[PDB]
DNA sequence: ATTACCGGGCTCTGCCATCTTA
DNA sequence: TAAGATGGCAGAGCCCGGTAAT
C-alpha cells in the first residue's frame, strides 16, 4: 500500500526494485520498515540500507525475530557487525536469499565436521558469502566430491585435502561440481598430468583456475597458445610456460596479448618473457609506467634484466633510484 | 648487497530457470 | 497459482615480501 512511499524515502531504486523482484510488491504486507531500523540498528548507514533493498527487496519480508537469528548465527563465524554490514552491501543476495536458519546452522554444524576451522569459516564468510546460504546438501555435495577427488589421484587423507583447497580457494564452495570437475578434466587432458601432479597444481599455484566458467579456460588458453605460437614459441616451451605460471589462464584474452605486447614493443623478446612469467603479474599500467622510467634512464631493456618489473614498488623503485 | 624463488593477501554478484510452498 | 527458495552461470589479477641463494 504505502509501500512506495517508504522506499521512495529510503532512498530505493524502486523502478529497478521492480524489474528484479516484481512478486515482493503485489504482496499485502511487508516488513520494509522493521529492516531500516535493524540494519540501522547494526551500524548500516542509510544508503547502504537502500542499496541492499534495490538489488534484493525480498529482504524486507523477513522478520526482526529471523533477522537477528540469521545475523546473530554470522556472529558465530564472524566477529564484529561491521564485518557483517560490509558482507551484505558488497552481497545483499547470501543474507537475504534464505530464512532457512535451521539449515544454516547444521550448515555451519556440518562445515565445522569436515574438519574446517572457524578461521576457515570466517574465510568463506567473508570471501565466499553465497556459501552460506547454500543448502546444507549443496555444500555436502562438493565436500563429498572433493574427497573422491583427493582419493581418485594419490592423495592419502581427503580430509586434509579439502581443508588445503578451501584455504587457497574459498570460493569453491559456491561452483558447481560441473564446473570444477569440467576443469580437472582439463588439466589432465591438457598437459599430459599424472595423478601427483595434478594434485599439487589443484591445491597450490593453480587452485583458482577451477572457478572459471564453462570453456573459459580452454579458450583462455587456446588464445595463449596460438598468441605464442605465432612468436615462435614451441608447444612444449608454452606448456612449461603455463604450468609454471597457471594464472595466467584467469587473465582475459585480450589482456593476456595487450600485455605481451607492450613487453615487445620494447625489444623484449618473448624468450625474455616466458622464461620470466612473473612480470605478467604486473597491470599492463604499471609495466607501461616502468617501462618509460626505464627508458628514460638509458636503460636497454632488449638486453635488460626484466624481472624487476614485476617487483614490488619498494624493491623496484630501489633498484631504479641506483639506475641514476 | 642484491636478486630469485615462491607462496601469501585480498578475493565478498547479479542475473535467470526450476522446484517448492502454503 | 504466484511467491519463495533454491541452484547455477558469465565474468575474471595485482601486488607484497620472507627467505634461500649468489
Amino acid at each position: 500500500e504505502d509501500l512506495l512511499k517508504n522506499l521512495l524515502t529510503m532512498g530505493v531504486d524502486i523502478d529497478m526494485a521492480r524489474k528484479r523482484q516484481p512478486g515482493v510488491f503485489h504482496r499485502m504486507i511487508t516488513n520494509e520498515q522493521d529492516l531500516k531500523m535493524f540494519l540501522l540498528s547494526k551500524g548500516a548507514s542509510k544508503e547502504v540500507i537502500a542499496s541492499i533493498i534495490s538489488r534484493y527487496p525480498r529482504a524486507i519480508t523477513r522478520t526482526p525475530e529471523n533477522l537477528s537469528k540469521r545475523w546473530d548465527l554470522w556472529r558465530k563465524i564472524v566477529t564484529s557487525d561491521l564485518e557483517i554490514v560490509n558482507i551484505l552491501e558488497a552481497s545483499p543476495e547470501s543474507f537475504f536469499r534464505s530464512n532457512n536458519n535451521l539449515n544454516l546452522e547444521n550448515n555451519i554444524k556440518f562445515l565445522y565436521s569436515v574438519g574446517l576451522t572457524r578461521k576457515c569459516l570466517c574465510r568463506l564468510l567473508t570471501n565466499a558469502p553465497r556459501t552460506f546460504s547454500n543448502s546444507l546438501d549443496l555444500n555436502k555435495q562438493m565436500v563429498e566430491f572433493l574427497q573422491a577427488a583427493g582419493l581418485s589421484l594419490g592423495h592419502n587423507d581427503p580430509a586434509d585435502f579439502v581443508r588445503k583447497i578451501i584455504f587457497k580457494n574459498p570460493a569453491i564452495l559456491i561452483q558447481s561440481t560441473k564446473r570444477v570437475k569440467a576443469n580437472i578434466e582439463f588439466l589432465r587432458s591438457t598437459f599430459n598430468l599424472n595423478s601427483e601432479e595434478l594434485l599439487v597444481l589443484i591445491c597450490g599455484p593453480g587452485a583458482e583456475i577451477l572457478d572459471l566458467s564453462n570453456d573459459a579456460a580452454r579458450r583462455s588458453y587456446a588464445n595463449i597458445k596460438e598468441k605464442l605460437f605465432s612468436l615462435g614459441c614451441t608447444e612444449e616451451e608454452v606448456q612449461k610456460f603455463v604450468l609454471s605460471y597457471p594464472d595466467v589462464i584467469f587473465l582475459a584474452e585480450k589482456k593476456f596479448n595487450d600485455k605481451i605486447d607492450c613487453l615487445m614493443e620494447e625489444n623484449i623478446s618473448i624468450s625474455q618473457i616466458i622464461e620470466n612469467p612473473r612480470v605478467l603479474d604486473s597491470s599492463i599500467s604499471t609495466l607501461k609506467s616502468r617501462i618509460k622510467e626505464l627508458v628514460n634512464a638509458g636503460c636497454n631493456l632488449s638486453t635488460l634484466n626484466i624481472t624487476l618489473l614485476s617487483w614490488s614498488k619498494k624493491r623496484y623503485e630501489a633498484k631504479l633510484k641506483k639506475l641514476s
